[PDB]
């Protein structure tokens, strides 16, 4: 049942599918729903619950139903994924509750309208979004001002009995969370993130400046972004093929225009598994090594799980 | 008269020319008539092959975009940059330093680094939940916009006057539009100066004695900071100049302040017309703001800009001495 899956929604590796099957598509809603139950968001925030179901049900119904990978039940799993990396006991105590607030509701809107393209293809196509966003951020730009326009529909404003400087200051923390899960900062991120590992106090980590408190959260919800090869293979694989779909209509779209065949979109000559194998190797494995350092050791089984998962990945390479 | 007007234009290529007394001339389109001249002064329609009714087409809808409504931020004010601009290009320590591809972006930059301004502060639109604060999600909200505005409307019937770029000269030419004319948010300033400080600190100039820029970092800063000098160029100018500059940037600023006093909203610096003193408020842009960046770009050209940082020194003290 629904009710019985969601019961591991504080664990690794929850049944995102089975929930997004059993709900009638509707993960996203369901999830943070629970999320906000689980950690007394309803009652902190005085949120009504309807206007949090109104709310939920229409960002769900702006996510695209026929995008493979970048859709509703991606964003209930980075929801899921921060929400779990939030309570890391060496994280303990470090974020308040509006952060905490941030950091989620930033992850259930960070790929919201999404077409199922790059920034680069949306850039080269001379796209709509481009011109728009002037080439910087274009996506992330656009979920989050979709992500917050939809507050202003009827019944939808979660967050109508928060104080406005406490509106002010997640507006803020939210843009800065959404903005960093642009693939182009991810080095930079990384690297903040590495030179907060070699600065590291612990008592369990003290993060005394919002510079640093802000710099965990954007590496956080990136890391729950880039969290597909940590999960139980089962789940890691249905990811690699959603992805691979959308890589491939992106690869179709440049080839029938005539463009240059952005990197892993071509059907007729990818290796789906050696493509996954560099994707842990130079992204995913140096970033979740460094997260893991960071809260050594609350995230061992995390990156055992990613390295097995690149083990088996390679096994399937003749 | 068109004859008159062919005389005042005689001066687009020096520092004060009469900006007001164009704008008046030419039926109002100062900057369609300014941006023509100097287009036709550095040959640049000819160098980039555009037509000129094309040019004119597209200057005119621009024109169009920015408020007539609107005493500071207006089709002036665009003028004024572009013509600003225009001379800090040609100043002998940037000398066959840039490419014509550079002037040419850092002149389009100016003209429409302003277009479709509301006159009100990002900080305006900001607090007021503005919908241009949530489409650029509180970032250069206006910035960004008069650059999308600006690139959109190359795209109406017989505008694009880029239409014979190469592809690659377009994909340049429009990420250095984009950076200078995100440089000129204010909440950049600090940062764009101390930039210019230490690229002073450092400079390097070559055998002809111009600057040695040898990287797009360092291009597209002095760029930056030229348009963003151009658009703090009116404490510069002619005392005669100056002062409309200062009435029309006081009534957008008052008016400002009237909304924001009528949505019981705290009033912004300078905005509140009960509590306010134009002439210290002057004096204090100057000392905090125009003569420290000035100051530099002088240092950056020296001695090039010494007449104007000359003149930026004597309009202080003159607004000095009526407080
Ligand atoms: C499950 O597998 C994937 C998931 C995702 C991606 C790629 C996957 O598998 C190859 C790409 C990575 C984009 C990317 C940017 N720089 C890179 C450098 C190397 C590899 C990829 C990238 N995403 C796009 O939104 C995030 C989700
Ligand atoms: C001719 O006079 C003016 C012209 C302009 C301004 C102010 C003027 O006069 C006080 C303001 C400056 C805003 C500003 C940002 N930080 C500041 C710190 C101190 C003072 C002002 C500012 N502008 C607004 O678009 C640019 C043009
Ligand atoms: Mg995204
Ligand atoms: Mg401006
Ligand atoms: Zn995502
Ligand atoms: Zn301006």
């Amino acid at each position: 049942v629904l009710a019985k899956e969601l019961e591991d929604v504080n664990k690794w590796g929850l049944h995102v599918f089975r929930i997004a099957e059993l709900s009638g598509n509707r993960p996203l809603t369901v999830i943070m729903h629970t999320i906000f139950q689980e950690r007394d968001l309803l009652k902190t925030f005085k949120i009504p619950v309807d206007t949090l179901i109104t709310y939920l049900m229409t960002l769900e119904d702006h996510y695209h139903a026929d995008v493979a990978y970048h859709n509703n039940i991606h964003a209930a799993d980075v929801v899921q994924s921060t929400h779990v990396l939030l309570s890391t006991p060496a994280l303990e105590a470090v974020f308040t509750d509006l952060e905490i607030l941030a950091a989620i509701f930033a992850s259930a809107i960070h790929d919201v309208d999404h077409p199922g393209v790059s920034n680069q293809f949306l850039i080269n196509t001379n796209s709509e979004l481009a011109l728009m966003y002037n080439d910087s951020s274009v996506l992330e730009n656009h979920h989050l001002a979709v992500g917050f326009k939809l507050l202003q529909e009827e019944n939808c404003d979660i967050f109508q009995n928060l104080t406005k400087k406490q509106r002010q200051s997640l507006r803020k923390m939210v843009i800065d969370i959404v903005l960093a899960t642009d693939m182009s900062k991810h080095m930079n991120l990384l690297a903040d993130l590495k030179t907060m590992v070699e600065t590291k106090k612990v008592t369990v980590l003290l993060l005394d400046n919002y510079s640093d408190r802000i710099q965990v959260l954007q590496n956080m919800v990136h890391c729950a972004d880039l969290s597909n090869p940590t999960k139980p293979l089962q789940l890691y694989r249905q990811w690699t093929d959603r992805i691979m779909e959308e890589f491939f209509r992106q690869g179709d779209r440049e080839r029938e225009r005539g463009m240059e065949i952005s990197p892993m979109c071509d059907k007729h000559n990818a290796s789906v598994e050696k493509s996954q194998v560099g994707f842990i190797d130079y992204i995913v494995h140096p970033l979740w090594e460094t997260w893991a350092d960071l809260v050594h050791p609350d995230a061992q089984d995390i990156l055992d799980t990613l390295e097995d998962n690149r083990e088996w990945y390679q096994s399937t390479i003749p």
